[PDB]
């Protein structure tokens, strides 16, 4: 319906299985919601070892990927996906992965995404090949392959049938009734729906304010909401 | 040497092939510095279907993780690390995960960690059983495999033997010298590795500015550092 269609230029596409065969994921992959496909650069080598890094002008501790093979890939996806497919690299120096960020990539039918190895990839074909660059967090991993999942994951959760508000989740419960001593709040044993929710939305603000006090600043809190956080913050103190 | 234990539990195990057959992590688990042992909540039931999920108390749309497998995966996985192990569970509650945590992380010997699937896990378990909660950035996945995968990742290049400040990496670049009317700049052709340091320098210092000012702030920047950036700042303007 809403299906989705994401193109991998990566060194080592078996990775992607982590997504393609495993969870909701991997039903979603199953039942056509989403569709995975993989380019490897070495596959466009020409040399007797097909060689797929280089070495970086200016000297430095480590190699780059090779142009010819990485830029003949990303040409092989662009050319798959048709028109309007954005191509993303994923990095450190990109924007920042968020929420909101998740949705508006969500939007996109088709994506190709990039991922380097070594120490990165020319910063020409960014200019000349790349839509966006966009990175998961601030810390560095040794290839854009979690990265780019960690993405198709995220996206995933917004194709409908994949699956069945600014706020950190509240605490959840289930079997048994008392764990090494601790009991599970009564409320959601009383099946007072509204009781239920109201304390949910409680705990939500309440976690929010005390871990993550920064993300409560983003947000116009409804009246119900204002007062629920007061009302856990009187009680905190 | 000071390799690295990694235990994990997770219901999907075998996602972690990603890491442990591929690239650099994968040579470093082929190498022994770093080691990965993972256990399944499913090899810890007891019912004819191996149920892994309950319902939570309250209602709700989804379920969580059974407590019995789950709790009884992890205390496996404790006894098999013996003491000094830190249990991590992966969530979008946790503390944010940047550069400084992984370094943070990686003082450690030895790391579970839990990976959540459906809409979580009982919060007495976190209560009890867990030491610390991270998140990998401000997004929801379906579940906490690849996170856990990306902080393995990210710590993993810390150990030594794996391998070969603050600031956005510099633009890089390989053959060849002319790439669709892009030259490379020739200060890296020069040879003089000290202009080629500052040239790095300052690309990193602009980069950080005009994508990611705030990371600006929470630095000392040094006297030569200062001059670089002052310098950007005047070409750009
Ligand atoms: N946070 C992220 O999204 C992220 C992306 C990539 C990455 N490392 C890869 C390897 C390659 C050389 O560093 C470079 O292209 C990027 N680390 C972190
Ligand atoms: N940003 C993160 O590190 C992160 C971790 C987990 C996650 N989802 C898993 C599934 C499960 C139910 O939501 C919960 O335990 C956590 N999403 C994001």
């Amino acid at each position: 319906g809403s299906h989705m269609w994401i193109g991998v230029i990566s060194l080592f596409p078996e990775m992607f299985k982590a997504i393609t065969e495993f969870g909701v994921t991997g039903r979603a992959v199953k039942h056509n919601l989403l569709k995975v496909e993989c380019w490897n650069p070495r596959d466009f080598t020409f040399d007797k070892h097909k060689t797929v890094d280089d070495r970086p002008y200016g000297g430095g501790p480590g190699m780059l990927m090779m142009v010819q093979p990485l830029r003949d890939a990303i040409h092989t996806a662009k050319a798959a996906a048709g028109e309007g497919a954005k191509v993303i690299y994923l990095s450190p120096q990109g924007r920042k992965l968020d929420q909101g960020g998740v949705t508006e990539l969500a939007q996109n039918q088709k994506l190709i995404l990039v991922c380097g190895r070594y120490e990165g990839i020319d910063e020409r074909l960014i200019q000349t090949e790349i839509d966006e660059e966009w990175s998961i967090g601030d810390y560095v991993l040794t290839g854009g392959e979690l990265p780019a999942m960690t993405l198709i994951d995220a996206v995933a959760r917004f194709i409908p049938g994949v699956l069945g508000d600014g706020l950190l989740d509240c605490p959840h419960y289930t079997r048994p009734e008392v764990l090494e001593g601790l009991t599970v709040p009564p409320v959601l044993m009383s099946g007072h729906h509204e009781e239920i929710r109201k304390w949910r939305l409680k705990q939500s603000l309440q976690r929010t304010w005390l871990r993550r006090p920064e993300l409560l600043e983003g947000l116009a809190l409804t009246d119900e909401q204002r007062k629920l956080l007061k009302e856990a913050q009187a009680e905190h103190n």
